[PDB]
């Protein structure tokens, strides 16, 4: 049966997005071992509308095809969720970049790190801050990100405003509003506004920032010497024609290196407790089957880990039975359980003035910002009842703020409102949730070919339906239920209260103007304001009327606000694209990142977090990577490379 | 390289959907080659979901997964279409049934087959109803539908309407009214409502019916001897138990037949212009070639047939070329091109009155009706500029009218009109698209596997934007343009220009009751209704409010109601089901159905038809597999087999 | 036979079955183990020994299952024998439930004779491939040579008469 194509070797990586190159790279750097990377996908070095990073905006697309990259189906999987029972039973569709780079190769280019106190209050022994800081150093100083090229005054205004506010949240003595760090003191963490104010570093060092209020992002792009910026992205780092050839070898120092462009994998040959080998489909369509010796590496990403596990065997016998598995190894209820993702709500503002062109300049998306003017994080709300135990002595991260503009709900949203992106007096605010509560689970369906879409069960606006019971004891899974949806209404007043603020700082920092909300409707948040500081802490009892009991005519405005206002954050808003936690520590992996119920194979991509970090989950597969890259090795060799040994570009 | 599974014959049949089990049957049947059928999926005779007709309402549903058939990737592959620049950018996933029987496994069982004068009128020669009209009473006797099996009061108002108003439209002289059908004469063809009042056959052999208003319609199923109603579907009857072995072989009769249920297969090996073998991946993932001696055929639907071809090696040269396919066969830049499809805009009504509950009886949905309570098929409107020329001598078939109980708009939308499913004062009526304009295509993106989405681009409500031009030779695009709209705005006045009819007979028919339409608003429809009486045959110069210069604020109402009407049908709609025309006759094919540029393959499933039908799509795609029966054996055997020979059930 | 022979066959199959326990609180049950306990406790003084609501293997306290939240599960099918006399709120049904949410039945077939020990025409699968099993055979006598069993006769769905060797012994389970 002449195949000539025999890779047998000792370790096989699967998936080359922002964790496999990483591991990959870094492997056959420290060692002598022989290591494979399989992929399923050509490499976008020539592109344009990747390598350019202003390319994500659609600037070479042709005039028939007007679709980026994320609902490509030549560049991403498109995989898509089943009826949300909580958003009118709409179907969404996210995706996972298919080349080299993966997920990297078609985002946009963020560099949030996430809170110190996540990975101390949250995660397993062994991956507390302390120990993992050091590889998110280690990442942030193999790509070298860069800030912001263009001030403008709007970002000076805000932040004027929230220092001011966050003066009087200082005082009052309350211990968990949503401007208090901890590790600053009676001192805001507020950036200064003057020519000389130095800059706040967001993914500083020794996580001192976790409430912070900046100026700019860090985003992953290079100047080039001639002028132009360029995308610097998993791929274009460690995986670029310095280091392999276009046949695929490495070269010298990494002559221990495959790479296959086009082979998508179906499932792991599996002797006995011992995987031993791997099959894929080339772009003839052959299956050619590879040795592996030593262990066996699953960086395919959040959605598509758990499925190939489940093809190869791991999962819920009788579920993988039921549809026709005829092989099965290790009864694992949990695989593909656990799973999670942020969510942003999103707002917009209106000014009224005859010369607001002077106060809106300097906002448009260069490569540099991307059209992210700040603005800052913050922390939970006053009146939010669902805190870890933890919030009176820690600060955590809840909202990450965002202000772009123009405007970014969706079209239909956009005719009903009544505003338009043509006119020019106008822009949004985002308030995203990092917190986000509601989980769900992946399910395979049909045991013969990785399928682009698998069952993808995520309800987030869900409501309560109350019972006969009497009210004292079924309020706490009221909580439990309403949670994201009290989060989304805190959200939408934090941003409220904001504006205020920047209408004093406006009006004596030189401007004659006037800032508003008009989506959500300038009444239908006065009205929430009115509510939340008359009603207190209970202030959300009233998302269900029949328990309330309060027959008073404010309380039936209150119940009618609240109902109305639940619709924006179901239909206004936009799902982000962070999948993770679908085999996280302890539910399906161990510490050391070995897979429960076998020796020899590891999960080592966002998929193994046992909790989303604070921000844009991007950095944070990297440093699983990396850390992998020890864990296997056994000895840390990444850990103490100096600072100024970085890879090469080309 | 010892694979035993060597499935060498002479005839291949790929795809065991509407019409590939037909084939498959009936090729056994009458000759001794060897026949292949390959399907990748198993056999749903037992489910309680598939085989209970009432199952398709979600009564089997487990609490946790209320989805359906269509919905669910076990059941149905799950392609999204591109965004739609007609309909806010809104992506759209529409099933094909992975099963026996295909999308017959999960359909709505109704029996529509289309006018006479279709095939007439668009189709090539050799396919006149004349030629075919026999294949069509072959299905329906192989089948035997139903009728519905209970009265309503409803049918027979509604009825009683629609005469009345024909006996206007059948004076006045104007020759293409919606209720005019050429074939009957000054008599309008509008079922009797009393009772012994006889039936029309909307399926009638010799065509006489193509405008018609009944009272029924013909579902697929049967009455068991117990008392329990079951699906008659393709699967069900030309491959059951009695015919086919559960290892696959036929029985006697047929024992020269195979059928592979789990296969799903990747391309065609293909030597020379000469196809020679199949590969497919089986349940374990496994790769399995089989050699073809004679012909192969190809029924794998709408979606899949044109995908499959691509990877096979025929298509655009340059842009397989481009994505990496390595093998090129033949170049036809039209494969995957001209794809069509129905939709179908819904309104709702309301009825007021005290006792309404008499008037609303006897409407909830039984395994007989399954919730259609008619009620006819109607022509073009009077003031439809898009219509061609034999209009004036032939009738030709535009709307498939429906009433049901029940609301019937999609969630968001019924939040937003304030009325809801809870109350039980108000129904739907729907008028179909039989003859929708708007057409798209089909293009691969990745050549290693059968992946679920291809790039599949459908934009249907798009928007004319005026140039320089002088009006005078710009308005013959404007009409193309906007052809659909017009379509869905007439076919709402149709709607409206009823309910008055049945008010009058509602009063004189023993019921103090009020109709009136609710969705859309009652002003927004009778403004239309004014405007359109007032305009004439250039109300539709006022789509552009730019070109018809008429600045008079009668002609500013009329572009604004035009403009919120048109918001509608884009989101409170329903695309349906039917795909079909992606390898037409001529386009891709011949009138024999082989390929060009090739001798031994064919394609005979839905997507090598011409033109759609006058209704729903399921009798068409078993009447091409039907006839391409006698087209493969050379003579025609089942063209006069006599009808009381049927296929035995079990 | 007496208990402690077989105790551990017990907590085999109700191992091999993993029943499950009501999933519904309900107050009538509170109401009426309250009763049961009141009553209970008369009938433990008064010195009479054979009345119903008296163990002896727990002693002057009553066997009755304390009602509150965060009360512990008295099991009836204890491993030790001790409750033979108890007053509890829920049974031991053989039911599963499957992920999707949907409870089937856990039988004597579902269980040690499925899918994925015997093949659809009979055999047992690899481990268990020296096992047959023979669906529609109603049989008739056992033929019988000497005092030695030699062989058994079944009629299949035509109406034919099957005839098979024994050479080790016969077992009879037809209740
Ligand atoms: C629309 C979008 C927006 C984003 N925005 C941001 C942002 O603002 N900030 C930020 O920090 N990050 C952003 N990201 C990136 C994202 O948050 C993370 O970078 C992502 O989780 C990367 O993690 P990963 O490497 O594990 O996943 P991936 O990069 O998806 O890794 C999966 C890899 O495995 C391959 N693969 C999958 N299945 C198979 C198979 N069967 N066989 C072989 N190979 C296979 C895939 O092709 C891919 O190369 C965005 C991503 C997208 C798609
Ligand atoms: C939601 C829904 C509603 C419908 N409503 C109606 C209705 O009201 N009235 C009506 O008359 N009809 C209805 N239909 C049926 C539909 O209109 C037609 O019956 C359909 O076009 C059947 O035509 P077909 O056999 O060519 O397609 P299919 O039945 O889809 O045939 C395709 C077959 O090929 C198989 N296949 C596909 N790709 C591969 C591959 N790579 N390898 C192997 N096998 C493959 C599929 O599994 C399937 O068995 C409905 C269908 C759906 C899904």
């Amino acid at each position: 049966c002449p195949k000539p194509e025999n890779l047998e070797a000792d370790i096989v990586i699967i998936g080359a997005g922002a964790a496999g190159c990483v591991l990959a790279y870094y492997l056959t750097k420290f060692s002598d071992l022989k290591i494979i990377l399989l992929e399923a996908g050509h490499t976008h070095f020539n592109d344009p509308v990747v390598t350019d990073p202003m390319g994500f905006f659609g600037k070479y697309n042709p005039p028939n095809e007007n679709i980026r990259m994320s609902q490509n189906p030549s560049y991403a999987w498109q995989p898509a969720l089943e009826p949300d029972t909580g958003a009118y039973s709409m179907r969404n569709v996210v995706a996972h970049g298919l080349a080299v780079g993966g997920s990297t190769a078609i985002n946009q280019l963020n560099y949030i790190v996430g809170g110190r106190t996540v990975f101390d209050n949250d995660w397993p022994t062994g991956w507390k801050y302390d120990d993992i800081k050091k590889y998110f150093r280690r990442v942030l100083a193999d790509i070298s990100p860069i800030r912001d090229g263009t001030k403008v005054n709007l970002t000076n205004t805000i932040l004027e405003s929230m220092r001011v506010l966050a003066d009087q949240q200082v005082s009052s003595g309350v211990p968990v509003d949503f401007l208090i760090n901890k590790a600053t003191g009676g001192l805001p963490n507020i950036e200064q506004t003057y020519q000389g104010a130095p800059i706040v570093n967001l993914n500083d060092y020794e996580g001192i920032n976790s409430v912070c209020g900046f100026k700019s992002y860090y985003v992953g792009v290079n100047q080039l010497s001639d002028g132009s910026y360029i995308r610097k992205y998993a791929g274009n780092t460690y995986l670029n024609s310095y280091y392999v050839d276009s046949n695929g070898f490495g070269i010298g120092k990494f002559s221990n290196l495959r790479v296959i462009s086009d082979a998508v994998v179906d499932r792991i040959h599996f002797e006995g407790q011992r995987a031993v080998s791997v099959t894929y489909i080339d772009k003839k369509g052959n299956l050619h089957s590879v040795k592996v010796h030593k262990e066996v590496e699953i960086c395919s990403g959040s959605f598509f880990t758990p499925t190939i596990l489940q093809r190869s065997g791991i999962g819920d016998f009788s579920y993988l039975s039921s549809i026709g598995v005829p092989d099965l190894v290790y009864n694992n209820p949990l695989v593909g359980q656990g799973l999670r993702n942020h969510y942003s709500p999103i707002t917009q503002v209106s000014v009224t003035g005859p010369d607001a062109a002077a106060f809106l300049s300097n906002t448009a998306a260069g490569p540099t910002n991307m059209s992210f003017r700040g603005a800052g994080m913050l922390g939970y709300h006053k009146l939010e009842p669902n805190k870890p135990s933890n919030a009176g002595s820690v600060t955590y991260r809840k909202y990450e703020l965002l202000v772009t503009g123009g405007v970014a709900i969706s079209a239909d949203q956009q005719y009903l409102s009544g505003i338009s992106s043509s006119t020019g007096n106008y822009f949004a605010l985002i308030a995203d949730d990092i917190r986000f509560a509601p989980v769900g689970y992946i399910k395979i369906g049909t045991p013969n070919f990785p399928r682009d879409t698998p069952k993808i069960f995520f309800n987030t606006f869900v409501n309560y339906t109350p019972t006969t019971d009497p009210a004292d004891q079924q309020w706490p899974v009221a909580q439990k239920t309403l949670a994201p949806l009290i989060s989304a209404l805190l959200g939408y007043d934090a941003i409220y209260q904001i504006v205020q603020q920047m209408k004093v700082v406006a009006v004596n920092a030189g401007f004659n103007v006037t800032l508003q909300m008009a989506y959500p409707p300038n009444d239908l948040l006065v009205e929430l304001h009115n509510g939340l500081n008359t009603y207190g802490i209970n202030w959300w009892h009233y998302f269900v009327p029949s328990l309330v009991n309060d027959d008073t005519p404010a309380g039936k405005l209150f119940a009618s606000t609240l109902s109305k206002l639940s619709y924006y954050p179901r239909s206004g808003a936009h799902l982000d694209s962070h999948q993770s936690c679908s085999c996280s520590i302890g539910g399906t992996v161990d510490t050391e990142l070995k897979v429960i119920g076998v020796e020899n194979v590891r999960v080592t991509d966002l998929s193994a977090a046992p909790h989303p970090p604070g921000g844009n989950t991007w950095c944070t597969a990297a440093m699983i990577g990396a850390r992998a890259t020890d864990l296997i090795l056994g000895k840390p060799l990444v850990a103490n490379l100096p600072p100024e040994d970085v890879p090469v570009f080309t």
